[PDB]
């Protein structure tokens, strides 16, 4: 019943530099791994900007990764097995809420 | 600047083509990092919208998503490709793999 490309656990591993399994090079596993996490987060952040979270023009990419990493660190194993993107949306919404 | 998005459509199209990692000097590594970014950006959008904007995640291979998105971005004029990539990914997925 898993159909998602990244789980929360895998996105957390990507941020930590651990999600380039098909890369044999060392000390360039890290570059590919964090490129995946940054780009996955960017997909969710770009799509949801101005709807689920606000202030895209005043937030640096590194700040998005930091908030998401903190949030994923808060999640128990059952939530981290679910799709990563919903967790990114939740992190952005609590971090950078839109005025209701 | 009016632009707040991390990837434009033009940048996602360049990433799929292996040309969005300018601070990576080894050519093969530039290509690997670039396509890692495109795959992960698309995955963020695809995972978030699965079962709502597009359907079939269990049966469609990741490479098929990239192929449909690349075709779709190739359909867009330059002004539209300057907009956020994620909404273009959602549009590509919705026309390619519609729900109900």
């Amino acid at each position: 019943e898993r159909t998602w490309i990244f789980s929360g656990a895998e996105l957390k591993q990507a941020i930590e530099g651990k999600l380039a399994p098909d890369v044999s090079d060392p000390e360039m596993r890290r570059l590919v791994s964090v490129a995946k996490s940054s780009a996955y987060i960017a997909g969710v952040a770009d799509l949801t900007s101005g709807s689920d979270w606000c202030g895209a023009g005043a937030v640096a990419p590194h700040e998005l990764t930091d908030r998401i990493y903190t949030y994923l660190g808060d999640m128990p194993a059952e939530k981290l097995d679910e799709q990563a993107a919903t967790l990114v949306r939740e992190a952005l919404k609590v971090s950078f809420p839109c005025e209701q």
